[PDB]
């Protein structure tokens, strides 16, 4: 997260860190046994880390659970990143409390101008690599479809939306992929891609979760 602030320990209880010996992507807990992340974060040997704040120190509240299976959307396209969503089933259910809690899936899509909270342990520099130890947060609005398409002509599908600031300075970045974009208490987006980080007129692009709710429900119900 570039230009964001320190969230504060366990203030984003649905945030998870996907770990394979280091933090490589974020995710969102949607129930005690399932996490939603981005398809491009897929790899084998994923350990899901819940209740984290400093990812390099065991401070208490952490729950480390191995993924039992990861389900990348069948129509995921790695070249366009269309359908960049994945579900991860946990080997055992997580213990939910005030520090570890799930986030609700939306019933309707959000409108441009909606303010959302984006969080993660990704890079904090637009020009360089600085990864934080604790969780960073950023409040950002969803942009209109015309501004998004004007920024990335020919690259936005109906399963994506832009959120951020066109002036640059505040944005999600590498390491934040797969994490949550929460608006009014509902998970509306998944950090997916962008051109660099926090560059002027190049906002972040997110997977539009409202388009996948029946898919998520049906997939969880059959696995
Ligand atoms: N400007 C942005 N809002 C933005 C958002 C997510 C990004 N994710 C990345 C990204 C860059 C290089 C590699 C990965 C990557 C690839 C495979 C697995 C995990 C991360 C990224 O997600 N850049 C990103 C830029
Ligand atoms: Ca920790
Ligand atoms: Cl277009």
């Amino acid at each position: 997260i570039v230009g964001g602030y320190t969230c504060g320990a366990n203030t984003v209880p649905y945030q998870v860190s996907l770990n394979s010996g280091y933090h490589f992507c974020g995710g969102s807990l949607i129930n005690s046994q399932w996490v939603v992340s981005a398809a491009h974060c897929y790899k084998s040997g994923i350990q899901v880390r819940l209740g984290e704040d400093n990812i390099n120190v065991v401070e208490g509240n952490e729950q480390f659970i191995s993924a039992s299976k990861s389900i990348v959307h069948p129509s995921y396209n790695s070249n366009t990143l269309n359908n960049d969503i994945m579900l991860i089933k946990l080997k055992s259910a997580a213990s939910l409390n005030s520090r570890v809690a799930s986030i609700s899936l939306p019933t309707s899509c959000a409108s441009a101008g909606t303010q959302c909270l984006i969080s993660g342990w990704g890079n904090t520099k637009s020009s360089g690599t600085s990864y934080p130890d604790v969780l960073k947060c950023l409040k950002a609005p969803i942009l209109s479809d015309s501004s998004c398409k004007s920024a990335y002509p020919g690259q936005i599908t109906s399963n994506m939306f832009c959120a951020g600031y066109l002036e640059g300075g505040k944005d999600s970045c590498q390491g934040d992929s797969g994490g949550p974009v929460v608006c009014s208490g509902k998970l509306q987006g998944i950090v997916s891609w962008g051109s660099g980080c926090a560059q002027k007129n190049k906002p972040g692009v997110y997977t539009k979760v409202c388009n996948y709710v029946s898919w998520i429900k049906q997939t969880i119900a059959s696995n």
